[PDB]
């Protein structure tokens, strides 16, 4: 069994039966755009988001990185390079919770993100790396 597959096993993705973002959820959002703040570890840092609410967790992980480096003067494919490698190499947990965004789902269609959206909460997300997740799994 893969890591993935075993934290998959561990840490089930917490999702609602269908794709389909109920109206009067819908229609909090700015033209179909959640904002959501994902931290990473540099030290802390914050960066808030405005991105479809169909994005899957990959997706938010590349706007990210895309906040993240703009400023800093990388050619455009560069930053596509990033992009690719930041992608692989972590992904997203809820801040204060042991909930992460492992399966490739609508980030809509997490609850955590549907309750967050329903109770007008902004949605804190931290980027985690995927080694250290996989060091959390029973050890042998």
């Amino acid at each position: 069994n893969s890591p993935h597959s075993r934290a998959m096993y561990v840490y089930p993705p917490n999702v609602e039966s269908s794709p389909e973002l109920p109206k009067h959820i819908y229609n909090k959002l700015d033209k179909g755009q959640i904002i959501v703040v994902i931290w990473v570890i540099v030290d802390k840092q914050k960066y808030t988001l405005k991105i479809n609410h169909d994005c899957v967790p990959e997706q938010v992980i590349a706007e990210a990185i895309r906040k993240k480096t703009r400023s800093m003067l990388l050619s455009s494919e560069q930053l596509k390079l990033c992009v690719l490698e930041y992608q692989g190499k972590y992904i997203l947990k809820v801040c204060g919770c042991d909930e992460y965004f492992l399966e490739k789902y609508p980030l809509s269609q997490y609850k955590y993100i549907r309750s967050c959206i329903m109770l007008g909460r902004m949605p804190n997300l931290m980027l985690m790396a995927k080694e250290s997740l996989y060091s959390q799994l029973p050890m042998d």
